[PDB]
C-alpha cells in the first residue's frame, strides 16, 4: 500500500485549514517518480463550497483521510495491473483544494477557505527532495479529470521549481487524463446565475478570482490580466508548455457532456457527433495522445485500464513508446486517435 505523510509545512492546508499531504510508495531500485493528482470537480463561491464541505468532506479536508491506501492502475506495483511503470515510486496526492490545483490564497480573515493547489504541489515536491526524489531521472506529474486539468496548470511549475532548487538533471513530463475540456457550444443554454446553470468559462472566471488562482506564466502572456479562464482549456493551454505532455481524453467524455446540458434524436445525434470531430481537430498536432471513441471518463487508475485499445495498441504500450521516443518507432506508436465517429464504435470500449 501507499502510507500517508500530511505535510511538514502545516500553513499549505486543504480547505478547512487542516494540513494537505500525500501517500508515498517507496521503491529504492528506482529513480522514476510518478505524482499522480486526484480530481473531483470544484466550487466558486461560498454557498457551493460550504455544500461541498458537508457531502464532499474529504475532498476539502485531510481531518477524516485513512492512514493507507491501496495503489491502482497506473499506480499499482504488480506488473500483471501496471506493465508501464509498475516499479517505480508511487505518489497520490489527494484533492483537497476544491481549486483545479490552481490556487494560492490560504485562509484568513477575509477567506473561509483556504485554496493552495499549486502550492500544495510544490510542497510535496519539496519534501520528497529529502525523501529519494533528489536523484531521480524521471518525474512523471500524472492526473485525472480536474487534476488532469491541474497537470496542465502545474507542469512548468514543477520543471521550474526543480530547476531554481538546482536539480537540473530531473526530466519533468506530464500525463493528463481526461481534463481536455472544450469551451464549446452548449446542447442547451442557461445564463450563469447558480451553480447548475453556470457554463466552465463563467464557472473558471469566478473561481480564478475567488481561489487567487495561478496559470502558467506563457499562456497568462498571451491572454492577459483578467482572461486567465482561457489557460484551464487544455488546447489552449498546451502549445505553451515546454515539458513533453502525453494526453489521454475520451473522445465524449461524461464531465464535458454534463457541462454541454446533455444527458437520441436527429439534433442530439448531430451534437455528439461534432463534438468527437472537434476534439479530435484539436489532438491534431498532439503527437503524444491516447483517444478512444467511448462515452466514459477516467482511465488511468482503473485496475482494467489494459483493456482499451486504439488501433491494437494498449494505452499501457503507447506510454511505453512514449518513453522510448524520451531517450518513429516500428511497431510502437504513441500518436492514437480513433476516427469512428460514434460511441462505443471502438469495441474495446469500457462496459
Ligand atoms: C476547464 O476546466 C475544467 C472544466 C470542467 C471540470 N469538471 C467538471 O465540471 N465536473 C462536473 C462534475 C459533475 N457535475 C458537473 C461538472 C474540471 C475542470
Ligand atoms: C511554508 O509554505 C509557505 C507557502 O509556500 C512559505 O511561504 C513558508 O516559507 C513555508 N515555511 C517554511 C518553514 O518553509
Amino acid at each position: 500500500d501507499l502510507r500517508l505523510h500530511l505535510l511538514l509545512n502545516t500553513s499549505v492546508t486543504c480547505n478547512d485549514g487542516s494540513p494537505a499531504g500525500y501517500y508515498l510508495k517507496e521503491s529504492r531500485g528506482s529513480r522514476r517518480w510518478l505524482l499522480f493528482l486526484e480530481g473531483g470537480w470544484y466550487c466558486f463561491n461560498r454557498e457551493n463550497c460550504d455544500s461541498r464541505y458537508d457531502t464532499m468532506r474529504r475532498l476539502m479536508s485531510s481531518r477524516d483521510w485513512p492512514r493507507t491506501r491501496t495503489g491502482t492502475g497506473i499506480l499499482s506495483s504488480q506488473p500483471e495491473e501496471n506493465p508501464y511503470w509498475w516499479n517505480a515510486n508511487m505518489v497520490f496526492i489527494p484533492y483537497c483544494s476544491s481549486d483545479v490545483w490552481s490556487g494560492a490564497s490560504s485562509k484568513s480573515e477575509k477567506n473561509e477557505y483556504a485554496f493552495m493547489g499549486a502550492l500544495i504541489i510544490q510542497e510535496v515536491v519539496r519534501e520528497l527532495l529529502g525523501r529519494g526524489l533528489s536523484g531521480a531521472k524521471v518525474l512523471l506529474l500524472a492526473g485525472s479529470s480536474a487534476g488532469g486539468t491541474g497537470v496542465l496548470l502545474n507542469v512548468d511549475r514543477v520543471a521550474e521549481q526543480l530547476e531554481k532548487l538546482g536539480y537540473p538533471a530531473i526530466q519533468v513530463r506530464g500525463l493528463a487524463d481526461s481534463g481536455w475540456f472544450l469551451d464549446n457550444k452548449q446542447y442547451r443554454h442557461t445564463d450563469c446565475v447558480d451553480t447548475i446553470t453556470c457554463a466552465p468559462t463563467e464557472a473558471i472566471r469566478r473561481g480564478i478570482r475567488y481561489w487567487n488562482g495561478v496559470v502558467p506564466e506563457r499562456c497568462r502572456r498571451q491572454f492577459q490580466e483578467g482572461e486567465e479562464w482561457n489557460c484551464f482549456f487544455g488546447y489552449k493551454v498546451y502549445p505553451t508548455l515546454r515539458s513533453p505532455v502525453f494526453v489521454v481524453q475520451w473522445l465524449f467524455d461524461e464531465a464535458q457532456l454534463t457541462v454541454d446540458n446533455v444527458h437520441v434524436q436527429e439534433g442530439l445525434r448531430l451534437y455528439i457527433q461534432n463534438l468527437g470531430r472537434e476534439l479530435r481537430h484539436t489532438l491534431k498536432d498532439v503527437p503524444a495522445s491516447f483517444a478512444p471513441a467511448c462515452l466514459s471518463h477516467e482511465i488511468i487508475i482503473r485496475s482494467h485500464w489494459t483493456d482499451v485499445q486504439v488501433k491494437g495498441t494498449s494505452l499501457p504500450r503507447a506510454l511505453h513508446c512514449w518513453d522510448r521516443s524520451l531517450h518513429p518507432l516500428k511497431g510502437c506508436p504513441v500518436h492514437l486517435v480513433d476516427s469512428c465517429p460514434w460511441p462505443h464504435c471502438n469495441p474495446s470500449c469500457p462496459t
